[PDB]
């Protein structure tokens, strides 16, 4: 037990962010009052990080803390999901904390538990089950309290949960296509497919509705598959931007050969929610792109049209991970009773070479400027109001300041680079968001890059640095700020957990990407310091 003193250096160490290396003097001060830590549920991530696990008495000893302690809240599990444990009862007691959370909740943490399995015991998992297995057909060929490892327990609530499913399929999808992976490490392609193999076997074992799921993913596989096969042969197509979508509709048009314009109501790998009876032959183009994406309309079940971007010949696992960050930032934000009026657009590789995204009717903030001048005309045309701010509804004003303020932050924290107007849009209910995330974590094609992402054509839409807006604008960024920080052992976690994905900006240092976001959070300041701070970012961005 220790004295008052003690106890504050303690707690510093406790609160310390998860990446943080523990020093040999804070691991004994922890290693010591270990017993005392017990009834603090945020100490035992800082206690495990002392251990020596290839010292059996030391393992031995924490594990019997392990079970004594205050139960781990469910962010904070992630932590031991890591590359960085390796002992099967503390990965096993992770996945039990995690049972605790509600699919809505795992579904906010998925891609990263996908990439956890790396650190699982491929063992154990090819146990589970009852070049040569090509993992896309795996679904279409059907043949006639600590005890759950990572891999059962994702299986387990995929059998239960259609959304979980789709995404747990399309995830463990792309593990087995990646290349890299099979090329320089083997037994974690070939734990992959097991996954996968587990997971068809599973479903095949349920009732009506599970051996369904199972028939509706094989129906997802082979739709997405098809799409390619028109895709190769659109991009393939001699001739000009006219003459590939004359072939890109022909194809749709054609459903007995292509088996795309009309099909059993399928849910959409991009969203399950939303099924989906085809795509619409005649509305489909090429986008001008060299990449040559599609923008594809897809009939959905009750009426609906829901446009979507297919590319085929990139890998948009930067893309996906990023959208899934805004849409947890939005969630926590939102949480925090702080809607910004984000798009988190959702974004879904079907494969390394190919994916889907949400497509958001939008103008990029370049074409509002050179067809309406500004901002502000653009929004006085679309949505004018006499009693409103500057001749605009206040609404869309509104919505300007709040989704401004919320993408400065958010771009600031995920480092956003190569931002210019084409890659900033803008839509008619004031909607301003970002696209295209190619370079992140302090890339950018240009040297020296600032590190907020504003401009004086954003602040004149607002009415410029005089105006009441202006002022709002900033009081939002700082909220928003605040609020991601409240966060950052939950944001960091999952940034821990994509060191091994084959993300390029991530790819490019592995060991140095956490404390790239880390340092955004400017955790050594006091939310004071911290309000402060992010005040003299948007000043110095607006003056420059
Ligand atoms: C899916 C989202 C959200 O909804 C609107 C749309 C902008 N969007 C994106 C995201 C994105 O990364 N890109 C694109 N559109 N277009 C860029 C543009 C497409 C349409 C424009 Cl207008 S500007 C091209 C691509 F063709 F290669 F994909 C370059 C990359």
């Amino acid at each position: 037990k220790p004295n008052a003193a003690t106890r504050d250096q303690l707690n510093i160490i406790v609160s310390y962010p998860p990446t943080k290396q523990l020093t040999y003097e804070e691991q004994d001060l922890v290693w010591k009052f270990r017993y005392y830590l017990t009834n603090q549920e945020k100490a035992l991530t800082k206690f495990l990080k002392c251990v020596n696990w290839d010292l059996p008495q030391e393992a031995k000893q924490a594990l019997e803390l392990l079970g004594k302690w205050k139960p781990m809240d469910v962010e904070d599990s992630l932590e031991l999901l890591s590359s960085h444990y390796t002992n099967p009862t503390v990965r096993r007691y992770a996945v039990a904390r995690l049972r605790q959370a509600d699919d809505e909740d795992l579904l906010m943490y998925l891609l990263q538990l996908v990439q956890a399995l790396k650190y699982e015991n491929f063992d154990d998992i090819k146990n589970g089950l009852e070049a040569e297995i090509d993992s896309s057909q795996i679904i279409t060929s059907p043949l006639p309290n600590l005890e759950q490892d990572l891999c059962t327990f994702l299986i387990s609530r995929a059998c239960k949960n259609s959304t979980l499913a789709n995404y747990l399929y399309w995830y463990v999808i792309v593990e087995c296509e990646d290349q890299d992976t099979q090329q320089r490490d083997p037994k974690t392609h070939e734990m992959y497919l097991n996954v996968m193999r587990r997971f068809s076997q599973a479903l095949l074992k349920g009732d009506k509705s599970v051996r369904v799921m199972r028939s509706l993913l094989a129906a997802q596989q082979t739709f997405v598959d098809r799409l390619v096969h028109l895709m190769k042969a659109v991009q393939r197509e001699s001739g000009n931007r006219k003459k590939k979508n004359e072939r890109l509709q022909a194809l749709l048009g054609d459903n007995e050969k292509m088996n795309l314009s009309d099909v059993e109501l399928i849910p959409l790998p991009l969203e399950p929610q939303v099924k989906i009876r085809g795509i619409i032959p005649e509305t489909a183009t090429l986008f001008k792109s060299a990449l040559m994406p599609a923008q594809l309309f897809f009939k959905t079940e009750d009426g609906g049209k829901y446009p979507v971007i297919f590319k085929h010949g990139d890998d948009l696992r930067q893309d996906q991970l990023i959208l899934q960050i805004i849409s947890l930032m939005d969630k926590l934000l939102r949480k925090e009773n702080l809607d910004l009026k984000l798009t988190p657009y959702k974004v879904l590789a079907t494969s390394t070479k190919h994916g889907f995204m949400q497509f958001i009717q939008s103008v990029p903030v370049a074409e509002v400027l050179d067809t309406e001048g500004s901002i502000q005309n653009f929004f006085r045309k679309y949505a004018p109001s006499e009693n409103g701010p500057n001749g605009i509804s206040a609404e869309v004003m509104d919505t300007y300041v709040k989704s401004c303020a919320g993408y400065c932050v958010i771009t600031y924290i995920l480092g956003v680079g190569d931002r210019h107007l084409d890659n900033l849009l803008l839509t008619k209910t004031g909607k301003l968001f970002h696209i295209d995330f190619g370079y992140i974590l302090g890339r950018d094609p240009k040297p020296l890059p600032p590190p907020m992402k504003l401009n004086k054509e954003m602040v004149e839409g607002m009415g410029g640095t005089q105006s009441e807006q202006y002022q709002e604008f900033r009081k939002q960024c700082y909220t928003a700020f605040l609020h991601l920080r409240r966060y950052s052992n939950l944001i960091l976690n999952l940034f821990s957990l994509m060191v091994d994905a084959n993300i390029p900006d991530i790819a490019l240092e592995p060991d140095k990407t956490v404390k790239k976001v880390q340092d955004k959070f400017r955790l050594d300041l006091s939310d004071e310091e911290a309000v402060h701070y992010m005040q003299s970012l948007i000043d110095e961005s607006v003056h420059a």
